């Protein structure tokens, strides 16, 4: 499926993922796309904070869903 990731700079990233791809897998893809370390990434979907070890389907994230990227710089 295809999902979108909106960032703090206003950009919209398009990613190709499988239903069971983990949040950590998605962060790795975002790191390649935007050059933002995966360990500093925090994703949100429908007001839910997404956990690294869970999958997209675990959060009912479907085709064309929009996720938000926020950061943790410590
Ligand atoms: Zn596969
Ligand atoms: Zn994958
Ligand atoms: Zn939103």
């Amino acid at each position: 499926m295809q999902i979108f990731v909106k960032t703090l700079t206003g950009k919209t990233i398009t990613l190709e993922v499988e239903p069971s791809d983990t949040i950590e897998n998605v962060k790795a893809k975002i790191q390649d796309k935007e050059g933002i370390a995966a360990d500093q990434q925090r994703l949100i979907f429908a007001g839910k904070q997404l956990e690294d070890g869970r999958t997209l389907s675990d959060y009912n994230i479907q085709k064309e869903s929009t996720l938000h990227l926020v950061l943790r710089l410590r």
